[PDB]
């Protein structure tokens, strides 16, 4: 029995919700909320425990970008902190190689980063890695043949097609094949040896394209793309199928959740979150 888990969000300001979709029975579960509100943060599961990574706490009040690393145990419904990054990182992507957590790019109000860092829970310690080539906010992150991969998002000039490969063992980057699309605050995700790229900003509109690298061949080739067009949307994969959670279509914030099957490239409504919600963090436990 695994769930899919969404922490945080934003609609009007950012949420603290903790909600789990188990999609063998259609429910939704309402966990512990967050100790601090976050969107544009990022989920992982590391030992069968969650973890809600950065973000930013927007509030009519005022804004602020997090460091924060909290870690929800599905057994205690309980969060605990853990220590936080080195830097703020809002609008964040996550990547879990061996259960340590690398934090890669994001923003910390004017500053856009290419720094990654590295969480080992057994020490509970955050350490900088080599840096990305490129700034990237709204980056996409995959864990492919354990390497990380840095898809698409916004290097503080322009939305970014461009995508990056980070070998651990060398410590270091190379660009790989750029994506078709030119994209910001996509789901990025790992399906059947492929990377998947869902959704995102081009620069002027949202998305509803689907596009997914193959590594023998080096290519990105578009599959059936997804009902509705959504950017800051939340993914994972739950039995061989990838679920897209909310997002924003340039107007409303989206309570969709719509379902991949690979087999047969196709695109379902599957269930609704509880309310509309845009830059979740997911991952499945
Ligand atoms: C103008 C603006 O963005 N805002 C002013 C008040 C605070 C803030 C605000 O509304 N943010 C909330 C949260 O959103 C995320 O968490 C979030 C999380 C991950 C990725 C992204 C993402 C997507 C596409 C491109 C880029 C890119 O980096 O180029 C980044 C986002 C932003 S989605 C855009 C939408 C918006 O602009 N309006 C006005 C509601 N923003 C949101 O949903
Ligand atoms: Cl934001």
């Amino acid at each position: 029995g695994r769930l899919i888990y969404t922490a945080g969000g934003y609609f009007r300001q950012s949420l603290s919700y903790l909600e789990a979709y188990n999609p063998s029975d259609g429910t939704w579960l309402r966990l512990a909320d967050l100790q601090v509100p976050r969107s544009g943060l990022a989920g992982c599961v590391v030992g069968g425990l969650l973890y809600a990574v950065g973000g930013r706490n927007n509030s009519p009040d005022g804004n602020t970008d997090s460091s924060a690393l909290d870690c929800y145990n599905p057994m205690t419904n309980q969060w605990s902190p853990c220590a936080p990054m080195s830097v703020p990182r809002n609008r964040i992507g996550v990547g879990v190689i061996d259960g340590h957590i690398y934090a890669v790019g994001g923003s910390h109000g004017c500053i856009h980063h290419n720094s990654v860092e590295r969480y080992e829970p057994e020490r509970d310690e955050w350490h900088l890695v080599a840096p990305m080539l490129t700034r990237r906010i709204g980056v996409g992150v995959a864990v492919l043949n354990r390497l990380l991969y840095a898809v698409g998002g916004f290097d503080g000039t322009n939305r970014l097609n461009s995508a990056e490969c980070y070998y651990p063992e060398r410590n270091e980057w190379r660009m790989i094949t750029a994506m078709n699309t030119i994209r910001s605050g996509a789901g990025v995700c790992v399906l059947h040896n492929c990377i998947y790229a869902a959704g995102g900003y081009d620069g002027q509109d949202q998305l509803n394209s689907v596009e997914r690298y193959d590594v023998a061949t080096a290519t990105w080739t578009f599959v059936a793309p997804m009902k509705h067009r959504r950017s800051a949307l939340g993914i994972t994969v739950h039995q061989g199928r990838i679920y897209v959670l909310g997002g924003y279509d340039g107007h409303t914030f989206l309570d969709s959740v719509e379902c991949y099957d690979p087999d047969t490239d196709t695109w379902s409504e599957v269930t609704r979150m509880t309310s509309g919600r845009s830059g979740v963090g997911v991952a499945v436990t």
